[PDB]
């Protein structure tokens, strides 16, 4: 059986266990994003993370949101890691629930791996589930699938069940996404190591695009809770 080894509730705060990034990182944190990340767009309202974006000006940047991770503080190699998430839908928009390799202090991205739990952009009817790492050749890799959602607004739960066969990615327990690491196939040797929690919500970037509806602020992402359980 699944045992919980980890969590947080939202009921009484954000766990002390989350580190908050500030700015807009190395090129908009690699992909060219608009927004400025604080401490400030994030809030609890009964029970819930909020991560609120704003058109909001500080260090040349004309958008705030947040960007949240356990690196330092939680990690774990294997598990069921799930979040009950609602996102906006809007263009531009870019919510991820997300994974990195303790290691990236030392060996970066993409060599740290990167676990997508959830991400979604602009208006699409579709969420995905993807790996990245670096190959037997040390080539960037990802390995993406989509499951469809007509209601991305509304609460769903988005997990992954991960064991030194095989990630499985889940909306609402359907299946829709699967990747061995089975023997490191493919390069997958960076999927045997602690992986730490990412939540975020981006604004613009190359994946997204730079049609931004200004008219969509202010945009709420609620995270009803974050759970890690393990065999
Ligand atoms: O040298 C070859 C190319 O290098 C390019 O610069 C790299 C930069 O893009 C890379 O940025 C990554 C960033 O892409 C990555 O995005 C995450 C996704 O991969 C996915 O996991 O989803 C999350 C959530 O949505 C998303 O943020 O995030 C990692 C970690 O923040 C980030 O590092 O970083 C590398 C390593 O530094 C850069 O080399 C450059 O732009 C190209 O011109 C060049 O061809
Ligand atoms: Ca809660």
């Amino acid at each position: 059986n699944w045992t919980l080894v980890w969590q947080d509730e939202f009921t009484n705060g954000i766990s002390s266990d989350w580190v908050f990034e500030t700015g807009n990182g190395n090129s908009g944190w690699g992909n060219n994003e608009l927004q400025y990340y604080r401490r400030e767009n994030a809030t609890v309202e009964n029970g819930n993370l909020v991560i609120t974006a704003k058109r909001e000006s500080i260090g040349g940047y004309n958008y705030t949101s947040t960007r949240m991770k356990t690196q330092g503080r939680k990690s774990w190699k294997y598990g069921k890691v799930e979040a009950r998430i609602a996102m906006p839908s809007f263009m531009g928009s870019w919510p991820a629930f997300w994974m990195l390799g303790d290691n990236i202090s030392s060996v970066g991205w993409p060599a740290c791996g990167a676990i997508d739990i959830m991400e979604h952009v602009n208006t699409e009817a579709q969420t995905h589930g993807t790996i990245h790492w670096q190959d037997h050749n040390n080539t960037y890799a990802n390995y993406s699938g989509s499951i469809p959602v007509s209601s991305v607004t509304s609460y769903h739960i988005y997990t992954i069940e991960w064991d030194a066969s095989v990630i499985k990615w889940f909306v609402d327990g359907n299946l829709y996404h699967e990747a061995s690491i089975a023997n490191g196939v493919n390069g997958t040797s960076e999927f045997h190591n602690n992986f730490f929690i990412l939540l975020n919500m981006a604004i613009g970037g190359n994946w997204p695009g730079f049609n931004i509806d200004n008219n969509a602020f202010p945009a709420r992402m609620l995270v009803d809770y974050v759970r890690v359980y393990q065999k």
